DNA sequence: ACATAATC
DNA sequence: GATTATG
DNA sequence: ACATAATC
DNA sequence: GATTATG
């Protein structure tokens, strides 16, 4: 039952997610998958950035 | 708006996948990494398997 | 503890 | 995305 | 079309 | 996992 351990960003990955998400917080397949290989992440782990950020950005 | 496009499945894999869901429902992140290795998938790849086999298993 | 990563 | 769970 | 892969 | 969407 084991999942997954909490990823740690670096300041430079959170640079380019953040600055992925100022112009969407809906990021395409081609999007994400650019930004995975920009970020040295994958793309599942770009993908739940996102969605966690999203949330972030409601609870406002 | 693009998603990524629907990933087929060699009648291998398949067979991989079925054996561990034969297994377990719900592998933990250990399983589902051995099999994505096995299996020349991703472990994202390898959790939505899962998910949407359970549906299918409930479905019945 | 809680902010937030992972699950489903 | 609501919920669960951890660095 | 629908079985089932992807999204969130 | 409920919902959305496609090979």
């Amino acid at each position: 039952g084991q999942r997954r351990s909490r990823t740690t960003f670096t300041a430079e990955q959170l640079e380019e997610l953040e600055r992925a998400f100022e112009r969407t917080h809906y990021p395409d397949i081609y999007t994400r998958e650019e930004l995975a290989q920009r970020a040295k992440l994958t793309e599942a782990r770009v993908q739940v950035w996102f969605s966690n950020r999203r949330a972030r950005w409601r609870k406002q």
